[PDB]
């Protein structure tokens, strides 16, 4: 099961509030955490959705972890980010 | 002074390598703590920055923390990226 380890990739043809939409589901089945993952476009993308969700509460969310690095993407180097999160209410 | 608290912001009029080349610079310098900021479209140089500068030791290169929120730039909102990072070596 994956009541508290829902790992996600965002993209950048959905929206933002599309991620936002969706996490803000999924963190009403109990998932606390949750893993955005994005590359050189979607990369912003993960952010806002955070950005966003943060701005939702605060308190009902937490930075338990976020990294970023490069890899290969279309036979091209391209940047990525991981942005972790944590629910306290 | 400024020998271990260098905050720079990152754009993407230059390049990737030309921010890994003023920040090898700076390094060299005893800049061994650095901040990287960046939006929508630079938010992406910072990170490769970074992973390339990475690529160069991963040891003499460290990862202080990092964290990522959205802002207003030209009357919009666009995502931002706070890359920071430290020199063990």
């Amino acid at each position: 099961m994956t009541e508290k380890l829902n790992e996600i990739v965002v993209r950048k043809t959905k929206n933002v509030e599309d991620h936002v939409l969706d996490v803000i589901v999924l963190f009403n089945q109990g998932i606390d955490e949750v893993i955005l993952k994005g590359t050189g476009r979607e990369i912003s993308k993960a952010v806002d959705v955070y950005n966003s969700l943060k701005d939702r509460l605060g308190d009902g969310v937490q930075l338990v972890n976020v990294q970023t690095g490069s890899e290969v993407r279309d036979r091209r180097r391209i940047s990525y980010i991981l942005l972790r999160l944590k629910r306290v209410y």
